[PDB]
């Protein structure tokens, strides 16, 4: 009841879970994947949604949850909405009830990518169904109280790194899409979000990693293991179903500013096995 964490069996709730257990009262909701002491809950069932923030009573919410396959996201665009868009409505209502500090994640692919380094106020105009939905979640999240925390790239047992790793490993040749990202570890992440909550930050903050192409990551992570498998590089990915913004890169200079921590360089030791 200091704080409910949504999202909390995934790569990014996980590694919240861990570092606030320590100050910190910790709700921890899962859905499909069980965890130690959380609790289950659907977050497209409105009504039980609602009931439970109001019931728990968290200071702070941190909205982590979310349906991250792109391609998935694609063509079911109706669940995309309702758990990416239509759930944020709903937890910022039940969240006024009690007047929580509502803490709400959210992504690069809200950019179309034509132009890199975005900035909070540079306007987001998504070319994928994920980048879409998240966008309209972006929107129900705009409170005057609120913080929306944009970020790129999460890694830790998913996410492209692990992809790389676990291709390269098997002999296998990774297609690495032409396009730059800012992907940061999902426990650099959680030490920002943990930083930022004790200062009650509300509007937009951009939090991710250095500027860095497919190619170069996948690269430096072969180099890093002496891994076999080729990596190949590719104009687009055979396969992939959505767009992928050419350079959704972030700029994390306030950040950077406002927080102690080093969020931004390549944490590779944040990959999961
Ligand atoms: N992953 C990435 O590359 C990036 C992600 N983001 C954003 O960061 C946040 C965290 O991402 P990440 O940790 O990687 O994502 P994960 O895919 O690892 O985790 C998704 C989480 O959302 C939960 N969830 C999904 N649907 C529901 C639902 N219907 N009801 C309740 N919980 C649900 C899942 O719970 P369960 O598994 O228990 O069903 C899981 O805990 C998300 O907001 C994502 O959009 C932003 C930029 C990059």
């Amino acid at each position: 009841m200091r704080t409910l964490i949504t999202g909390a069996s995934g790569q990014l709730g996980i590694e919240l879970s861990r570092l606030l257990s320590e100050r910190h009262e910790v709700i921890k909701v899962y859905n499909s994947s069980e965890i130690q002491g959380g609790y289950k809950l659907d977050l497209t069932d409105f009504p039980r949604l609602e009931d439970f923030i109001i019931k728990k009573r968290p200071d702070v919410i941190i909205n982590a949850a979310a349906m991250t396959d792109v391609d998935k996201c694609e063509i079911e665009k109706e669940k995309a909405y309702k758990i990416n868009a239509e759930a944020v409505r709903h937890i910022v209502r039940a969240g006024k009830v009690i007047d929580s500090y509502i803490v709400h994640i959210s992504t690069d692919y809200v950019f179309d990518g034509e132009k890199g380094n975005y900035k909070e106020e540079d306007i987001p105009n998504p070319i994928n169904y994920y980048g879409l939905s998240k966008l309209l979640g972006e929107t129900f999240a705009l409170q005057d109280d609120s913080l929306i925390i944009r970020t790129s790239g999460i890694f830790r047992n998913k996410g492209f790194p692990i992809y790389v790793y676990k291709t390269l490993k098997e002999g296998k040749t990774v297609f690495a899409f032409k396009g730059y990202y800012s992907p940061i570890s999902a426990r650099k992440l959680a030490s920002a979000i943990l930083e930022l909550l004790e200062l009650r930050k509300t509007g937009i903050i951009h939090v991710a990693g250095e500027r860095i192409s497919r190619f170069e990551l996948a690269l430096k992570i072969k180099e890093k293991f002496n891994l076999p498998g080729e990596v190949k590089e590719v104009d687009e990915v055979r396969g992939w179903i959505a767009k992928r913004p050419y350079d959704s890169s972030l700029d994390s200079s306030r950040a950077r500013k406002i927080l102690s921590t080093d969020f931004y360089t390549l944490d590779l030791d944040g990959m999961v096995v």
